[PDB]
């Protein structure tokens, strides 16, 4: 029987789909609305891992709670951090102590990791390499057109409204890759929630620059968000949560939000959307 794949974040698996097709079993470990940073392999998890000819994962530090799992379940099948395939360089860094993880959303440097699933599935049957190509290929000409459209969407917003402001500090390459003045609720990790002060900063931050929406995110409690809303407005400035965004977890799985390219377009779309005009 055909081999099975085991993904953390669904954009990898997405990438699995595209290119390893039905040619393996996939198993996306984290689905919507998962947040990869807390998450932690349940006993399901840890076994369809147990069984695994191939686990994926990001790597640069994303899914901070799975390195025992993963160090340990390594050396005895194919264990690979596919973006940690990124030439350290590209990388952005945080207090130079933190490497920004959320690469998947510079659909340029992505393709890295892209190549990383397409080469580890190659490694993974090695008869399956003409067909694992030619996807591949196939699946980077979306990425191409992803990436181009991104920033065209991205362009089509005046430099001044391109400041946005999301749930956590999860966009760091999207601001770098398309220009956008961006802020988090929560840092780059979820580890760790936003001190009253630094709500209080951003709240102002949004009433002074006047932001026509903050956003959502479909893995951090929105609680949160709506909040600084409501700061926002208890400061003179009534922001729309201009939608709600995906930051490290996909949409559902059938829906054109359940795969990179429109996860990715459902933020460009939402984001511009919510801030142009």
């Amino acid at each position: 029987g055909k081999p099975l794949v085991v993904t953390t974040i669904g954009m990898i698996a997405d990438a699995v789909k595209n290119i390893a097709q039905g040619d393996v079993h996939l198993k996306g470990l984290m689905g919507p609305g998962v947040d990869p940073h807390l998450y932690t392999a349940t006993a399901g998890d840890v076994e369809w891992l147990g069984n695994a000819d191939l686990i994926l994962y990001n790597g640069l530090h994303l899914e901070t709670k799975m390195g025992e799992v993963f160090s340990k379940l390594r050396g005895s099948r194919l264990v690979v951090a596919v973006s940690e395939t990124i030439p350290v360089s590209q990388r952005l860094s945080l207090e130079e102590a933190e490497f920004d993880p959320h690469v998947w959303f510079d659909v340029k440097l992505w393709s890295y990791s892209v190549k990383a699933v397409y080469e580890s599935l190659c490694k993974l049957l090695p008869g399956k390499t003409r067909e694992f190509t030619q996807r591949y290929q196939a699946y980077q000409q979306q990425l191409d057109k992803l990436d181009a459209y991104v920033r065209r969407k991205a362009q089509s917003l005046p430099a001044e409204r391109r400041v946005l402001v999301t749930a956590h500090d999860a966009f760091g390459y999207f601001s770098r890759a398309y220009g956008f003045e961006v802020k988090g609720l929560q840092g780059v990790s979820t580890a760790s929630e936003a001190s009253a002060h630094d709500m209080q900063e951003l709240a102002a931050f949004i009433a002074q620059r006047k932001l026509p929406a903050i956003f959502i995110e479909s893995s951090i409690p929105h609680k949160n968000v709506e909040a600084l809303r409501d700061a926002v407005q208890a400061r003179g400035h009534v922001v729309q949560i201009g939608g709600e965004l995906f930051s490290d977890a996909m949409g559902d799985a059938g829906t054109s939000e359940g795969t990179y390219v429109g996860m990715v377009t459902h933020n460009i779309d939402t984001i511009v959307a919510a801030l142009a005009r």
